[PDB]
């Protein structure tokens, strides 16, 4: 029964070999995928390039952290198993929800439909259903209907009216 | 020294087949992983959906691109202690900084105030409280108290004062 | 010659504890990353911490999904071949591109130009160039240079006019 361990053996040194292949392409499969996503680097030199996912703990506790310094992204949202893309390089296209804000710059401001109703155009132009002031107005044009006066009326230019009774 | 070179053969033999049941599963496991999250190999550039980062070489140099055709995200801010997320997958959630604009269309547009005041309302409301025009105005209704005739005026419906100078 | 089939088993011992050094090693990294980043054990339900791209089944075909519980991302665009800080998320800025909208609050507006030709400030005021309004209006002080007035007009307050004409 001595014919038995040496053909073991070679089950062994035969296994061997293919195992070590095996393992070597995994090896370096790794070292593709490392320089890709694990780097495996620990430190805060190279700010993490990469991808990183940090469950870091401070003397707060254990907080969460994902880096990446990469953005190339193109997004979709899942919801309802939709396929809708939100962010094509032109600055984001879904819609904006309520927003508050404290600087703005548009040229172009629409009401809203085949016609807008109250629109603000880049030459300045505006329609409204009112104009409330509670101080100045210096208008210089004009087609107006109706004025109600009651109060100081003194005048500087010109007036020509057809029917004035008083 | 009889059995001990004999004796290695089998436990070697018994180690391998232990070794390679677990790099078996555990191949298994990697198997299943890069099949839904991410990808691997050297697959073509097609659809290659999954998280991958590639350094490519161009005119002005590296160009370490990171791909994610993929799904809704959340984050959260972790500065030095901090844990409050803020642009968390709701639609543009929270308020937009200094920004340009170029478009809109909307109805309902508001001042943002605490004892509070002006609006444009989808009605064309607006009481601005100081409505400067330098052009054409067509104006169906007003009640304007401290008149300052400044130019040539002229009046189609009618005036009719109390008072009278001239 | 047959020493060698007996060195084969103690030099297989020698390779299986260098591939065994290696293999816990590889294996205790990824043990590592599990909890931290590769996510190797189940999730089950709704709990889900770290990353992953599943690709779920559905009645419809395929449903990927992608979850990050949060994270920071850099400035990036596709932009192949140009570099592109855009999306920085700094002051939870962005950079707006033609949009629509439903809800504003923005005490300031500008003109998108150089100068804000016409403004709004939490002054509250407006130096447009054209506001026409078929509803109500009131201006309290304000000046008319050519001003013709289409409809009725009633003054109790002092009458000034420069001329008379009738």
């Amino acid at each position: 029964e001595l014919l038995e361990k040496v053909e073991l053996t070679e089950d062994n040194a035969s296994r061997l070999e293919e195992f070590s292949k095996e393992w070597k392409d995994a090896s370096d499969k790794w070292n593709a995928m490392a320089a890709v996503k694990a780097e495996q680097t620990k430190d805060g030199k190279h700010y993490v390039a990469g991808i990183g996912l940090s469950m870091e703990d401070t003397e707060e506790g254990k907080l969460s952290q994902f880096l990446v310094a990469a953005n190339r992204i193109a997004a979709i949202d899942p919801a309802n198993g939709n396929e809708t893309p939100m962010f094509v390089a032109q600055g984001n296209q879904i819609f904006m929800n309520d927003v508050f804000l404290k600087r703005l710059t548009a040229p172009t401001i629409t009401s809203g439909g085949n016609p807008p109703a109250f629109s603000l155009t880049p030459d300045g132009k505006l329609t409204a259903k009112n104009a409330d002031i509670s101080g100045s107005v210096n208008a210089n044009s004009g087609t107006l209907s109706n004025v109600t006066i009651a109060e100081n009326c003194t005048i500087n230019g010109t007036l020509r009216a057809e029917k004035i009774v008083g």
